[PDB]
């Protein structure tokens, strides 16, 4: 069969691809995927990573983990109720998590039905040549062939995948993948890994652990989530350790064995050991590069393995794009189906528009959670002679009346001082991931802190915080930091 | 006794005038108020309505009565308890709100002792004179003078008041003041009132009322929340109803009787009686200008009882200034702060700024609460020829998963649709009043509905919801609904 795109990988890039193509293209538009709902034996699906094993079914969890804090905090409000009776019944949450993507898992299903010119094929897509993808029975390139899909031009939009270390045990542990669907919480949990996946996962674990139960996080590096403002990654970690988390930094597991009772013994490159239900390793995302066979067609690929593209998503490739993680660059869903747009837009529109990777709102669901748009102040502070930083940090009151005395609000601002251009902003508290969506759009229209301070609040909010600060809490000067 | 600036009202605009005076152009301020802290018998005190009797107060109590919603929703994320041993403790959410308040009152005090030329008179604030303040012991014009303090310049700020409606028994009726100091949580109550603090306090009474209670909620009117997004209107009506609140709209109580039990029996207009133990009031809020004796040096009023100014707060009489409340227009607590911050930085910096009163974000903290910016589409529909509004309500799912199926989210743009500029944006759902206040950074930066539909989403969020909406649900042409432009 004949195709004027051929999709491989029916997530949110490759949807959002194959969508815009066939419906305002109205392009002949194939799209091929592993599996048609969530779960074992290949977890991602159609839909992609993040409706079946990604921001969907993770944020419904987190959800379910913030009522832990809500239900302890009730009392300073006044709230009764026989503490001694409280379950956090996790059966339960994974059924309803079941059922909610199982239900988007059928609506796209029913999408592919009912869109002329958009067609869903399933099994395992890989380059035969140039204009031509292999759909197959397996992984392996020698299993059975299922379709052999004429393209005139073909999107490589497979995600990425969890990396597991190659270390002694690597099989006695699971990644993310597996989390969402572990039958019982775990007592013990060791989530490795500083990034938003090990930390909110270990927030999820922590709500839900059996009396008695202990979650850890172990990461390699001295403070978790790198890449996020320091404030706020020393805020997280007091933050997760005042809710019960034991956060061990500088440690990495060298290996794993199996007790007897078949819990699991890590020991750690100090040489520290410890015995936990389950070993969730979050270290990474690879692309998804392995399976394509892309030596098929000689499509460049980076040393890491993610398909090299212009800012445009061209491959080396002419007809050959990639769109989202398989690019390793920023693995967001919204980026991706930014990626997706663009691409048809330009390949098909004449209408040639890049995505922007710059000042992209995002947040970490840990409790509490992250937002953040733009660059941290030590970033900066090398691009820039002059940084202003204003900064905000206190508990909120209703938090004194809660008992999470810890729960300190941060907001922070970092300006270019020599014209108040907002470089980033960085926000933890209950409401970060909500308050920071519109400042996305701030930052897009090239907002300074004047504009930001100028702005009558909203009272009382977290939010208004941003709109209060008049005065830098310190400086960088040509990367040296003055108060 | 001789200040650069006196200031009657220790509020929200009062304290941000006066605190700015003294510390950023180190001049001499002294600031008049009735009470040092909290409670009976004045209500509000140092740190304003918004501290004492407003905002600060009835958000925790909402923030309590949020707790209804969670313990129930918590179930279908598997949480499990004894449903059966619930109870809402009104008197701790009370004593724990007493205690934040009165903190506050205390770092209020603390600044006044604190910053050099920032003084703090207690007593009642009238004008003698042009340049002289007279503080009095009580509110009467003919109890003893404690002070006598001569001006510069007079800054008026002694905010609004509870409106009660002179009906046979309204001495059986309490405000929103009497509200916040309740020994008990009612049972049966009726707010009487469609705007933000009749919502608010209906949904705090629903969560804390003693079981067989039942919160009604009447507004003389078809539909509460004027001024608002007629689709959120409409929507938390809905969802205070599914949450238990009953809704009597086109009814307005007539009268109130004690019965012999001290309940209340209370006559509609249209006849019908209702017996509560609580009739809350919440009709509206009106000017403090009475107590100032503005007839002595002639302050000009507006036909709707608040002091007229200019963009830059002065009244008819040079050096006399009038801030919030009183002024009779956006009773908002920041909106009173931005003036008092211009004010001071026009007379004393020697920079002028006038407040902007268009593009202010605002919430009501009904459950689940709403956030706005800018004009509702029916008053940008008479300002604007082609006016598009781009419309998602939608149950988010989860709130599928809690069962609380009724809490549509709803988020509207409202454009110019001449040019995209965004004119206003509403929303209602957990977060609105959260999401809304950098749209109303946006709005001042003149965003269009293309800045917003291309910036990238966070995921997952209710706000990404204002970043995905590229396709007008429908238009006003001239002032005319339709689907479709011509
Ligand atoms: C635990 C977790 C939480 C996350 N949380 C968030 C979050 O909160 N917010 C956020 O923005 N992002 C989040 N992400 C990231 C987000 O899921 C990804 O950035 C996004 O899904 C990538 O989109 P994509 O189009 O690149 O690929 P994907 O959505 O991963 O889709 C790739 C698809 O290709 C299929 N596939 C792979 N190989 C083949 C093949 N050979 N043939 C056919 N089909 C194939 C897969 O089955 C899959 O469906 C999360 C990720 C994870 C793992
Ligand atoms: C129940 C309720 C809820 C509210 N919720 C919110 C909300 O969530 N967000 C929001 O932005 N706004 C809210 N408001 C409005 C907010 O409280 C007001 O807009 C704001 O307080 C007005 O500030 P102001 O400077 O005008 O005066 P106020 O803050 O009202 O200060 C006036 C002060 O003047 C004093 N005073 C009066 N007469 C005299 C006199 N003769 N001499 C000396 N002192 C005198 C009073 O004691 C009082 O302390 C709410 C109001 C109420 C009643
Ligand atoms: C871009 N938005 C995303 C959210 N959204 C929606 O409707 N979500 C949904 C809720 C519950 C359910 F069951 C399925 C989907 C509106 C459009
Ligand atoms: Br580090
Ligand atoms: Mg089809
Ligand atoms: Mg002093």
């Amino acid at each position: 069969k004949a195709f004027d795109l051929v999709v491989i990988g029916a997530g949110s890039g490759g949807l959002e691809a194959g969508w815009n193509a066939a419906t305002l293209y109205g392009k002949r538009v194939a799209v091929v995927d592993v599996q048609t709902s969530h779960g074992p034996p290949f977890y991602a699906a159609l839909g992609g990573t993040c409706v079946n094993v990604g921001c969907v079914p993770k944020k419904l969890m987190v959800t379910g983990a913030q009522y832990m804090d809500h239900l302890r905090e009730s009392a300073g409000f006044g709230w009764e109720f026989d503490g001694s009776s409280v379950k956090a019944n996790w059966k339960k949450l994974i059924a309803a998590k079941n059922e909610a993507v199982l239900d988007i898992n059928k609506s796209y299903e029913g999408m592919f039905n009912d869109t002329e010119g958009l067609d869903f094929f399933l099994g395992w897509g890989s380059l035969e040549s140039k204009n031509v993808v292999v759909v197959r029975e397996t992984a392996d390139p020698k299993s059975a062939v299922k379709e052999r899909l004429q393209a005139d031009h073909i999107l490589l939009a497979t995600g990425s995948w969890p990396q597991m270390p190659a270390i002694p045990g690597i099989e006695h542990c699971i990644s993310s993948n597996e989390a969402f669907y572990l039958p019982e919480p775990p007592r013990r949990v060791l989530t490795v890994g500083g990034g938003f996946i090990s930390v909110e996962f270990a927030g999820i674990f922590n709500a839900y652990k059996p009396p008695g139960g202990k979650v850890t996080l172990c990461y390699r590096n001295n403070l978790i989530l790198r890449g996020f403002d320091e404030t706020i990654r020393e805020e997280v970690t007091k933050q997760l350790t005042a809710n019960g988390i034991e956060i061990m930094t500088n440690e990495n597991p060298a290996k794993v064995s199996l007790n007897t009772d078949g819990s699991k013994h890590v020991t750690f490159e100090s040489g520290k050991t410890l015995d936990v239900d389950v070993v969730m390793m979050a270290i990474g995302r690879i692309p998804r590069t392995n399976d394509l066979q892309l030596g098929n067609v000689g499509v460049k690929l980076t040393p890491k393995g993610g398909v090299q593209v212009d800012e445009f998503s061209r491959t080396n490739v002419p007809n050959i794009y990639a769109i989202g993680d398989i690019t390793d660059r920023l693995m967001l869903t919204p980026v991706a189906i930014n990626e997706g747009a663009a691409l048809v837009d330009t390949v098909f529109g004449n209408k040639p528009r890049k995505t922007d990777h710059t000042r992209v709102a995002s947040a970490v669901f840990s409790i509490p959670p992250i937002g953040t748009c733009g660059l941290i102040e030590e970033v900066a502070a090398k691009e820039f002679e002059k940084v202003a930083v204003y900064m905000s940090s206190f508990t909120p009151l209703m938090h004194n009346i809660s008992g999470s005395k810890y729960k300190k609000f941060v907001a922070k601002i970092v300006t270019n001082h020599s014209d108040g251009t907002v470089l980033g902003v960085h926000l933890l508290g209950d409401g970060a991931p909500e308050i920071i969506q519109a400042v996305g759009v701030c930052l897009r229209l090239n907002a300074k802190i004047s504009d930001f301070y100028n702005t009558i609040g909203v009272h009382p909010t977290s939010a208004e915080e941003l709109c209060s600060m008049r005065t830098p809490s310190y400086y960088y000067v040509k990367g040296e930091k003055m108060e």
